[PDB]
């Protein structure tokens, strides 16, 4: 790490592809904060890409139940050896992976409150025009009173080819899997639906061991999808594998979850659909009965403008998008002085 006198480290807490998150504070005020190197952040095309889209839809949204960016360290070296980025981050108690599979309380409210709190947080970014696309418990991060932020954006994109590896297996949307060339903010909300399942439970709801294996347990639940569904698949062997079962029925969520509340199986079954256009909004969700407590449509913001992900689209060399992301940095600070 090189963070300056600015900042203090502290442990360790999460490490990935790319990017190593540590705590750590601010020595001027004392408040604790999470700082993000990514280290070799210039040296391969699709991860400076990552970065320079992370750091542009982090900040476009003002949100409190969306990870924000604190600051942004300037190069301390000279542009030609600036190599490692540092971001500082709202730093978070654990995520709800961790919650949910531990020995922790999780009752009927606080699933209420996590899941009213997630689609809060979804509402602004659809409104935006960004699917998440890899909302997962584990990049839901939860904080010391209960708050609940999403983080990863990294896999994030608008409104290709290689579906069925966008996002990870257990909550992938249908649409993604078999390729129905329909892709919409719908495939967060398969997501939420799997997450939502997953709290209730303590256990996850689709944990497929493969492609195959994965609509098998889908299929257990939902049933055999229509006939509109199975034309719509890309691929010759998926279609294939569908029409070799025999027919099986939707099994009630009643059923599937038998000491469960009955206002949640109600919404869980409004998100856990084959058709994308069927599945309710996020928008739609913050509404139903379950939601009730929380709701309130003047604290559940739209996000105001949308999303341009145009400049992922170019071709741009490691260098180029280097510059991009340096111009960020510096857009960054400029914006906070005024
Ligand atoms: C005070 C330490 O709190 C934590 C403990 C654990 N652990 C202890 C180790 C156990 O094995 C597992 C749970 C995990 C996470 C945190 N907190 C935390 N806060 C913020 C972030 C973050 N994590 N990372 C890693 C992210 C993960 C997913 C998506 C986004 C982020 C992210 O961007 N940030 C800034």
């Amino acid at each position: 790490f090189d963070v300056g006198d600015e900042y203090e480290i502290i442990e360790t807490i999460g490490n990935g592809a790319y990017g190593v998150v540590s705590s750590a504070r601010r020595r001027l005020t004392g408040q604790q904060v999470a700082i993000k190197k990514i280290p070799n952040a210039f040296d391969v095309v699709t991860n400076a890409k990552r970065t320079l889209r992370e750091l542009k839809i982090l900040k476009h949204f003002k949100h409190d139940n969306i990870i924000a960016i604190k600051d942004i360290l300037r190069p301390t070296v000279p542009y030609g050896e600036f190599k490692s980025v540092y971001v500082v981050l709202d730093l978070m108690e654990s995520d709800l992976h961790q919650i949910i599979h531990s020995s922790q309380p999780l009752t009927l409210e606080h699933v209420r409150y996590f899941l009213y709190q997630l689609l809060r947080g979804l509402k602004y970014m659809h409104s935006a025009q960004v699917i998440h696309r890899d909302l997962k418990p584990s990049n839901l991060l939860v904080n010391e009173n209960c708050e609940l932020k999403i983080g990863d954006f990294g896999m994030a994109r608008g409104l290709y080819f290689m579906t069925e590896y966008v996002a990870t297996r257990w909550y992938r949307a249908p649409e993604l899997m078999l390729s129905l060339h329909e892709y919409t903010q719908a495939i967060d909300l398969w997501s939420v639906g799997c997450i939502f399942g997953e709290m209730l439970a303590r256990r996850q709801l689709f944990p497929g061991k493969n492609y195959v294996h994965q609509l098998q347990l889908i299929m257990m639940v939902l049933g055999t999808p229509s006939p509109a569904v199975i034309q719509a698949v890309g691929a010759e062997r998926v279609r294939a594998y569908i029409q070799s079962l025999p027919p099986r029925q939707p099994v009630p969520w009643e059923t599937v979850y038998p000491g469960a509340d009955r206002q949640a199986l109600s919404l869980l079954g409004r998100m856990l659909r084959f058709e994308p256009s069927a599945r309710i909004s996020a928008a739609a969700a913050l509404r139903h009965p379950f939601l009730a407590k929380y709701h309130d449509p003047d604290d559940e913001p739209d996000c105001a403008p949308p999303f341009d992900f145009a400049f992922d689209r170019e071709a741009l060399t490691r260098e180029r998008i280097k510059e991009a992301i340096v111009a960020e940095i510096e857009d960054f600070h400029a914006r906070r002085e005024g």
